[PDB]
């Protein structure tokens, strides 16, 4: 088996100390304990596996595959790039962590730096480009299908199983949009009742009605709606905010030994405040996107 | 299931580009996967558990615990102890990355930092003389047959039944002695031929009849020979340099996609050299004790 195959089948544990008597049970899943560290690791092999099954890409063949990311899916993709021996590229602003690049790095990733002024959209345009000048594969992680197509495969199948089918609300903080489209309508089909609600920053409430801007959820709250997120599913929305978000994050490191990252600290939050609203005999389920590891420079942890 | 009932579990990948036509069949135990990010979480959890069983120590008393290590023992006891509401409190050299401690600290523990120069010497003396002014429980990981029970009881099952019982050697750089001990003892009783090989930094070869010496292999070779270290499970020593094994480290990450500690490497290095003597067919198990994360500062990934 190659390191793909080892992606998934994550544990999932019952939070005991930061909640409190009358709410449902909260259950968090653990993306951070994939080969690559993050959930991130599922899409990025769906996308790339997909694209082989499609005849855009051919094991071994050194195909370019770029795409711009600064975060979980630059590195599912350098994992899953390196194993199938693909060269990827990836796009990103200049103020990266002289961290991240690193790791990016180790699995022989080429980065290209761009201006962190435009951000973003910089990004994006020279990946664009590098697409047209090597003919290379670009994942697109907020458009690709395959991004849902992991999420309704693997990750949601994995939760309802290991939940035995006993969920009366899916809660997640949605990013590319890919998770919670993919696990939602998975457990829809099975528990058409099952609440789905989404959880972004309140300082970029989109899914709200609100306006995008700057927040610290990395890996969440993209500040758009991207075209994998199925409004349809969505049965409400929880804005989060860092001041409440970060010091929870603190109490499940320190009381139920789950040290968790930036995204995961608003997402618990989330899935608490929807256990209040339920209640007794009734179970919460939700995902921790990735540890936290990468985070330690953030005033989360500093 | 809290944290703790995470642990394990880890999968198993083999190797397909770093090996050579002549080799026998390499896999490789992924422990970096476990909720701590390494395979001390299975001895930390039950070291405490067996703590726990005898009736040393009651779970949320927040009663003391003191324990001296600059690694990821730390790691794995921080976490079980905020899990189950003990007070921590570990040694360890000054040194030390401030990255690391903001780990340790996230889950709560308390950190002494001693003399630099004294390596692990006066970490210990500063471990005992606190578990002495405050008689505070002690793993003592190099005497604690319980490190050795969690292998015997989850590493070894695991790794046979992922294996179909089906392997010729077991490849291990010893630490602690609690995993190479463990699960070789499992495996000789079910494997007649079996061959299990402990694995050594070759600058301190106290196995193979050398003296201690400073290495960069972090994670395993105390420099001694612990008691848990049972020596008669032993069919030989291969002995590793950092100029090889970190080389390699960084082609499993680049070609195959496994990005894997200082240690792993020179386990890997070594089971490479016994899947080739063993020849095509058979099959060598090894164990990648963790992963790359905690060294990108380190000159294996900088
Ligand atoms: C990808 C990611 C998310 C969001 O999941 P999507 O499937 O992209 O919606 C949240 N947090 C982190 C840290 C992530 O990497
Ligand atoms: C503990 C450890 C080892 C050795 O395992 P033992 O079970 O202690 O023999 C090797 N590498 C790393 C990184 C470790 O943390
Ligand atoms: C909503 C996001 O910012 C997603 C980032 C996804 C990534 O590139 O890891
Ligand atoms: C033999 C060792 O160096 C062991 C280190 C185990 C620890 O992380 O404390």
């Amino acid at each position: 088996m190659r390191v793909e195959g080892a992606i998934g089948k994550t544990p999932v544990v019952r939070l005991a100390k930061v909640v409190e008597p009358d709410m449902a049970e909260v259950w968090v899943k653990l993306e951070g304990l994939n080969p690559g560290g993050s959930i991130k690791d599922r899409p990025a092999w769906y996308m790339i596996k997909d694209a082989e099954e499609r005849g855009i890409l051919r094991p071994g063949s050194g195909q370019v595959i770029v795409e711009p990311t600064s975060g979980n899916t630059g590195i599912g993709l350098a994992m899953i790039a390196a194993s199938r021996g693909y060269r990827l590229i990836l796009t990103m602003p200049a103020q990266m962590s002289e961290e991240r690049k690193r790791v990016l790095k180790a699995f022989g990733a080429e980065l290209v730096l761009t201006d962190p002024e435009r951000r973003m959209l910089a990004a994006r345009e020279e990946a664009l480009r590098l697409k047209e000048e090597l003919g290379a594969f670009m994942p697109d992680q907020f458009k690709n299908p395959a991004n849902v197509r992991a999420h309704y495969e693997t990750t949601g199948p994995e939760l309802y199983e290991a939940l035995e089918g006993r969920i009366d609300a899916f809660v997640y903080g949605s990013g590319t949009g890919g998770t919670i489209t993919g696990v939602g309508r998975y457990l829809k089909e099975r528990i058409p009742h099952v609440k789905v609600i989404a959880v972004e920053p309140a300082r970029s409430n989109v899914l709200s009605g609100g306006k995008m801007g700057q927040h610290g959820f990395q890996g969440m709250g993209p500040g758009f709606i991207p075209e994998n997120l199925d409004l349809s599913l969505l049965d409400g929305v929880i804005q989060v905010w860092e001041e409440d978000a970060f010091p929870l994050a603190r109490r499940l490191a320190r009381e139920e030994g789950l040290f968790l990252g930036m995204s995961s600290g608003g997402i618990v939050w989330a899935a608490l405040q929807v256990a209040r609203e339920l209640g007794p005999g009734k179970r919460v389920a939700c995902i921790s996107p990735d540890g936290g590891w990468k985070y330690l420079s953030t005033p989360l942890y500093a």
